[PDB]
């Protein structure tokens, strides 16, 4: 159980780029023993060891997606939810998970909120099952609401809120069943009421925070008396413990509070368009990257996202390393997976090896920059998750692309037919 990635053209560390924490390590080979990075730079092969020739290839740490809505992978077009079932939910998750894996992402976090009294299937179960079939680390962001006042009788089974205790109960169940607290867990669970300032009562967000903290879990939510951030603070919803998605429009005072509390953000540019950053980053608040639900982001893969992130940061005249950090080690520390997100000895072996065999890369003075700046989608000759090869030249064990294609095309038709009713 040893492997040697040899002769890499470039190696980005996902580091903050300082002298203490370098963003690029000019070194050439990488040894992996088990699930850990054993060494970096000038290594001689070993007898019977596995060898992967990364000649002309660029190495990056696998991506860490900190926000998503996988069911939406079958709702790509526009904004249905009540029509999801066993088969379907499973398909949407597989699809989005697959396209995420071939974009070099090894750690996915889904803000799942399909839950309702009497649901015939276990969403959470399905999500962890699929993630693992692919060999990916999964982070469950158990979402939901206790209110809605769209009323009720004019709301079907699927869209009805869950009583506060039902929610809490479920999380304890999930916390005990799947959550591993190591900083390199392959499974995680977090307290994530959809839009905390709406999905739940403010008295409920306090108690809801207490349970999460009591179970040693992190908190996450969509952040749409006084200021929103200031309100969250007053209801036990800030701290390096918590991180928010979709937080566009933020006061200077609000940024400071995020900076002092250590509350992170899940930056989603492509999605946020259908609706800042380097101020929060400068303020010191942790920044991570996510792509949420194909319903708001048709290009739900970490490469398209990272590309948009970089371009938008160039708009305000923001390096590639800067962004690679956000998409890797930055997201890891936001979700508490501290031994993940860095191509450094001692860390978990989650590595992406890209082959720039596409003409868009032909002519790059710094070929290392390609995966983020060239657009398109580099060829994953190799993806490693916990030291295991999940991808071999864009191929994943268990996936038949044409097959998966036909399935989705069929379900979408069914879906489209059914909404008419
Ligand atoms: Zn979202």
């Amino acid at each position: 159980p040893s492997t040697l990635i040899r002769n890499a053209a470039a190696i980005m560390t996902g580091g903050r780029g300082t002298a203490d924490d370098p963003s690029r390590v000019p070194g050439p080979d990488i040894r992996i023993v088990g699930d850990t990075i054993d060494a970096i730079g000038a290594l001689a092969p070993r007898p019977g060891e596995t060898i992967v020739d990364a000649t002309d290839c660029v190495i990056y740490p696998a991506w860490v997606n900190t926000h998503h809505h996988l069911f939406q992978s079958l709702l790509k077009g526009e904004p249905f939810r009540a029509l999801f079932d066993e088969r379907r939910f499973r398909l949407a998750a597989r699809i989005g998970l697959i396209e995420l894996a071939r974009s070099g992402c090894a750690t996915v976090a889904d803000h799942n909120y399909v839950y309702y009294p009497g649901m015939p299937f276990d969403s959470s179960a399905i999500l962890f099952e699929e993630a693992e079939k692919l060999g990916l680390r999964f982070v469950l962001l158990r979402g939901g609401a206790t209110q809605t006042r769209q009323l009720e009788a004019d709301l079907p089974t699927a869209l009805r809120p869950e009583t506060l205790d039902a929610y809490v109960a479920d999380i304890e169940r999930l916390a005990a069943r799947y959550h591993d607290a190591s900083p390199r867990a392959m499974r995680r669970v977090v307290m994530a009421p959809t839009t905390v300032l709406y999905s739940i009562s403010p008295r409920e967000m306090r108690e809801t925070a207490a349970v999460a903290r009591r179970l040693g879990l992190r908190m996450h939510s969509h952040l749409s008396g006084k200021s929103p951030v200031a309100f969250c603070g007053e209801h036990d919803w800030l701290g390096s413990d918590v991180w928010y998605a979709h937080l566009v429009k933020v006061d200077a005072d609000e940024i400071a509070l995020l900076a002092q509390t250590g509350t992170g953000v899940a930056h989603c540019p492509q999605s946020n368009g259908r609706l800042p950053v380097r101020e929060m980053a400068d303020a010191g608040v942790p920044v991570s990257i996510g792509v949420d639900g194909a319903a708001s982001n048709e290009a739900a893969d970490m490469i398209s996202e990272v590309h948009m992130t970089w371009l938008a940061q160039r708009a305000r005249l923001a390096s590639i390393a800067e962004v690679i950090h956000w998409g890797t080690a930055g997201g890891a520390r936001v979700m508490g997976l501290d031994e993940v997100g860095k191509v450094a000895v001692g860390y978990a072996a989650d590595i992406a090896v890209y082959r720039l065999d596409d003409p868009r890369y032909f002519g790059l003075h710094d070929p290392a920059i390609g995966p983020v700046a060239s657009g398109g989608r580099p060829s994953v000759m190799a993806l490693f998750s916990a030291g295991k090869r999940v991808v071999v030249d864009d191929l994943i064990e268990g996936v038949d692309i044409k097959e998966l294609g036909g399935e989705a095309r069929r379900v979408v038709r069914e879906l489209l037919r059914e909404v008419v009713v």
